[PDB]
């Protein structure tokens, strides 16, 4: 279709209006095996600030159908966009699906190196302590106490980053001091990650979604990600977000007049690597509204 060529050409015009870095010949590489994919599910443009001046692009999908699940990883493999190393990543998605009923799942692309990680979606939330037998690294186990101490325990998903060897573990915000902004004040401390500013905070009482990055490497906790909605450009706060980030949200490109936004804000260690913020745009529409 035209949807899909559409998609390609949206993606390159903000990976060089916002100074991302890319690769057509990668880019093509991606559009001609999930092209589809994109122009017929859940779709999200990101960009993110982890670098001061120049954004990086990201763009993703969500396969919710019965029917699909499981072939974005097949496709993924078949095509040879997704290699095995044998790294300790690399056996994560056969153990999760075997391990859990799969309700959904997806991909994430960076603009320039390809295709950078794979989600997937329990059905129904499930007590954390149950992945431990997955070949998680160490690091999750270890933290064990702590995951129950700030009820970070009700697991849903994972992500698994193959660009970083690194691992998301998302969590439902079951008890009530998650609509609590004191509680992540005292999150973030008790992680000594960078603390957030009193606007961030006050938003974050009706916060919903709580991510928890993991890696091979490190026995700590690398960063952690909260996740709010916005309807539309207009209910996005816009003094937590940078000049560059601020155009992003005018001009990212979507098929609605005035689409939807998913923002994340990272935590990492204070004086450290992995505290800054992501976009996405709901480029059909229909992502916020669920
Ligand atoms: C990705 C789609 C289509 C919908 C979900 C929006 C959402 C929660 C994205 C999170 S991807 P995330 O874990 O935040 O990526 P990292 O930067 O942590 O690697």
């Amino acid at each position: 279709m035209n949807d899909v060529n559409r998609i390609r050409t949206d993606i390159i015009n903000v990976a060089k209006t916002f100074g991302a870095e890319y690769s057509e010949k990668v880019l093509d590489e991606v559009f001609q095996v999930f092209g589809e994919q994109f122009a017929d599910n859940s779709f999200m443009i990101r960009t993110s600030n982890k670098q001061p001046d120049k954004l990086g692009c990201y763009f993703r999908y969500h396969e919710e159908d019965e029917s699909q699940l499981g072939l974005a990883w097949d496709i993924a493999r078949k095509s040879g966009l997704l290699s095995d190393q044998g790294r300790p990543v690399d056996q994560l998605i056969p153990e999760i699906c075997e391990t859990f009923p799969i309700m959904a799942d997806g991909v994430d692309f960076d603009v320039k190196h390809g295709l950078a990680k794979i989600w997937q979606s329990i059905k129904g939330v499930v007590p954390v302590q149950d992945a431990f037998k997955l070949s998680l690294p160490a690091s999750v186990t270890t933290h064990s106490d702590f995951l129950k101490n700030h009820h970070l325990d009700a697991l849903y998903a994972f992500g698994i980053d193959y660009h970083h060897s690194s691992v998301n573990l998302y969590f439902d915000t079951y008890h009530p001091k998650h609509h609590t902004s004191e509680y992540y004040k005292n999150l973030l401390q008790d992680l000594q990650f960078q603390p957030p500013s009193d606007e961030l905070l006050e938003l974050l009482t009706n916060n919903g979604e709580i991510a928890l990055t993991f890696n091979f490497a490190s026995p700590r906790i690398e960063r952690l990600c909260f996740y709010l909605p916005f309807l539309n450009r207009e209910a996005v706060p816009q003094n937590l977000l940078n000049p560059l980030l601020k155009k992003y949200i005018n001009e990212a490109p979507a098929l609605v007049d005035n689409p939807g936004f998913i923002l994340g804000w990272s935590f990492g260690p204070q004086g450290g690597k992995g505290t800054y913020t992501k976009v996405d745009v709901d480029y059909h529409g229909r992502t916020v509204p669920l």
